[PDB]
């Protein structure tokens, strides 16, 4: 019912990335499904939840905004099921050219790790 669901029907999220085929490698490593739809632009997706990664010009265009030398807007939080899992994924983002700023620890009541993607995006394991 339109009054209940209200008229936001649905909410995904856009990233800029500097080079969308090196992007695509880095989360196909980390074992994300990669959606490309030709009718600039790749699809990641966990379970459900869905990024769109956009080319840098054509997202700043589209922003009508210039875009962060170091970006820390957001913080990508990902579900991993064990610790040592934790220890396996961020071995596949130090492989896959990603950063690890923080390497698997207890932080905040959970043990995880904090690495950035090949564009300075945010991204934490969590195991929960």
């Amino acid at each position: 019912n339109l009054y209940f669901q209200g008229m936001i029907q649905s909410m995904w999220f856009n990233l800029h990335v500097q080079d969308l085929e090196k992007s695509a490698q880095f989360y196909k490593a980390l074992g994300f499904k990669i959606n490309r739809n030709p009718q600039k632009m790749v699809g990641i997706q966990i379970g459900q939840t869905t990024v769109i990664l956009i080319e840098n010009k054509h997202f700043q265009n589209v922003s009508q905004q210039s875009l962060n030398t170091e970006p820390n807007e957001v913080m990508i939080s990902l579900g991993v099921n064990t610790n040592e899992e934790v220890d396996q994924l961020v071995n596949k983002v130090k492989e896959a050219g990603g950063a690890v700023v923080q390497e698997p620890t207890v932080s905040q009541g959970f043990y995880g790790a904090m690495f950035k993607d090949l564009d300075g995006h945010h991204f934490n394991f969590l195991v929960c």
